């Protein structure tokens, strides 16, 4: 047992390791999306930039969790970062919809993690999740929702003009 | 034989003279395109600006080759710069497609030149082509590809609105 | 076939996809190492900083390859990023030795990729590997070699004092 | 007929197209001269710089005419840019003499163009030629005359010392 | 075998040691030339400055090769730096001609080294030679060629006035 | 006999030529030492920097002597720069000890040169040696002595830790 370990349940330690992997997975999904929009037959550079930014945001999310694991005296056990479910993301709208779904999945995991922290009477871990993750999730979900709505109302994905104009006026 | 000449095959010297002409030809094509978009019945000033820039880029490509010829002790023999295949470039999309085709043709010539340099064991010439030309070609081809894709997806060439908006939002 | 694709063999495209994965793997190994030195029972913060820097360097290596894939009209196919071979990296010296081994493995892959590019007469790809990868590898390998030597001569890994002083005087 | 076309004779339109070609030809002659002085067995870098400058001056002359063609609702029809009459320009003095001859030929063409504009009662075209071309010609001819005189009086082309000193003291 | 050594043939290592010596020799030749022009009975201080600069350029060439040897895990074995073939360099023109000959000899050695690297499938070494040496050679050879031409055309070496004026107007 | 020559004995001229060679030799020894510490299996970069600095100091020593030779109307006759006595310098301490020995040898030569100048009643040469060389020698010898002492007292060469710490705290 670590010299720093105090009030840190083995279940919480395991849950943190799982969340680390999920954040790294989310980062990979966004990296995949970024380079899809970099394709010569897609060519939406601000979509590419947007998802690249999201990829690095997820990387920071993974960082804070790995730091937390060591702070609490838990031990980091990394797992494979699974390849994303798609190679071809179809369109700007589809990518935004897939991102929205991803963020709701990540949020669900974090809410489960918060419940576990509460159940194990770990207020430090509970507050860590609240302070650094829960509102970040809500903000991300709202933003992606907003983006999906605009694209749909503009005529995407059928209208290539819509996706082009959104790339220029919202993501640029 | 020039006092500076060393490891420079007569075939390479001839190939360099041909490439000089091709770069000057490419510059002329782009100049032609530039002024097509300057026409009162076309009036796409950022298309005009874009192709004008490309024309001067090609001029620099010709410069470096003429400099190389003299550096290696070869002798510059200029030929006619042939007029472009078209006087009327039809549309923004058609011009971009024609430019893409042109750049792939120029690239093919450079790849043949590189093969010749390799065959004649001329690593200086081989590296000159690699350093200053091959990636410039790849970058140009990718950019033009990106532009063609956007214009097509936006509804060009039938949509004059598409070409107008692309002129303003991508080339401006 | 992509509109931009020219002189780009399917074998090269596949090799590029494999290299993308290897660079992402290297980034993951370094991230793992970084947080090992962040442990309360290891506590070498400049080792942690050093490997974190290397992790982001590898991330950039992956970026340039993904960009290259799209530049040439190839298609990015991502695979799982495998977890590193170790969870516990033992010591500063062992981590440096493992990094050295990793870099020689990455270098071997790149040399094989260069040979393939040469065999397929793809001088653009050959020069891409030379310009952006081969010397970066040689520099990384030399640096890690230097670090291993210092640590060994100082008395690592048995001497915790040696690893502490190296952390402060070389990596700080 | 162009929506902008007014008082613009078809003969004038044709004459403008011919002048565009002549200006591009002059630019090519000067480019050829520039690189002749860049040869290792000539090596007069300020002669090279001087003619390069003249080449770009001619390029601007062609620009203004192409702009004029579109301004008036005429249509640009480009022709081959003929290679210069010489590959080897012999000496600094000979190049200056050839340039002088070229400029008098270009001037003759412009004076004929002005006469045509007057004959067709096109005062806009007449003034365009006067404002942007006629005095530019007179200035160029005088300058080249001055240069020829100096070189001759100094002992060129027999004196390589004369051409060297002129390169340094007048063109540098 | 060095811990860093990878894909580095013993023949290449030996060739690098030979090239190190040749670069140091070239530096010595230029140092000798520099001080010849410093003599009271020669007194061409800009010739002296020019060759001194070249001497330090060669010193840097030797540096990069010694660095390369260690980078690749080869071992530096230095040899005698042979005294130059002349003590008295006769004239500015003769020194420039001797320098031209020297640079073509150094270039020949580097081209042989490049061929060896290619034959041993060492693309890192091949690119090292291309990037840092081959064009530097071509540039040096062209410059010296230019200088020889000017001096000859001005009347050197018989004309002491020619050498004096060249010292002042080209090398100053 | 040079027009500038006055009170300059042929023996002094010869002695100066010998000293020029010795200073160049010293520069070569230090260059050799510098790159020994650049080896991946030595890796003491501040030792490398220190000896590199000393190498360029010796180069300046050679410069002043070559200048002196010409100032006095003597004639520079260069000889081979002999390779150093060692390829492998063993350790930081051994290199410092070898440098100390070298500097005492150079000093002995200069003291002999001073005696010759005195014997030939050449006060200019005597003062040249005093002003620019004798105290520089004493300073170099003292510094190297100081360095040897520190390394010995710290536990070098057996202690790799000692050499590492000296590299960081004295030479850095
Ligand atoms: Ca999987
Ligand atoms: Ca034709
Ligand atoms: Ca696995
Ligand atoms: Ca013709
Ligand atoms: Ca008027
Ligand atoms: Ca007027
Ligand atoms: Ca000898
Ligand atoms: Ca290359
Ligand atoms: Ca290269
Ligand atoms: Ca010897
Ligand atoms: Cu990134
Ligand atoms: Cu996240
Ligand atoms: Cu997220
Ligand atoms: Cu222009
Ligand atoms: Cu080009
Ligand atoms: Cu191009
Ligand atoms: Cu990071
Ligand atoms: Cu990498
Ligand atoms: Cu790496
Ligand atoms: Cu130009
Ligand atoms: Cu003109
Ligand atoms: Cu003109
Ligand atoms: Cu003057
Ligand atoms: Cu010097
Ligand atoms: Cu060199
Ligand atoms: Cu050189
Ligand atoms: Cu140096
Ligand atoms: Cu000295
Ligand atoms: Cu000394």
């Amino acid at each position: 047992t670590s010299q720093v370990r105090q009030n840190y349940h083995q279940d919480s330690e395991a849950a943190i390791n799982r969340q680390i992997n999920l954040e790294l997975y989310a980062s990979y999904v966004y990296l995949s999306m970024s380079y899809y929009f970099d394709r010569d037959d897609v060519a939406l550079k601000n979509f590419a930039k947007y998802f690249h930014h999201q990829s690095h945001e997820e990387h920071e999310h993974a960082h804070k969790l790995m730091k937390l694991q060591n702070q609490r005296g838990g031990r980091i056990f990394l797992q494979d970062i699974q390849k994303p479910d798609e190679d071809d993301w179809e369109s700007g709208l589809n990518a935004m919809e897939a991102a929205l779904h991803l963020e709701k999945n990540v949020n669900q995991s974090l809410l489960e993690l918060h419940k576990l922290a509460t159940d194990k009477n770990d207020p430090h871990l509970a507050d860590f999740i609240e302070t650094h993750y829960l509102n970040e999730q809500v903000k991300a979900i709202k933003e992606l929702g907003d983006h999906v709505t605009n694209l749909r109302k503009m005529g995407a994905p059928e209208s290539g003009l819509a996706e082009y104009l959104f790339d220029k006026h919202t993501l640029g």
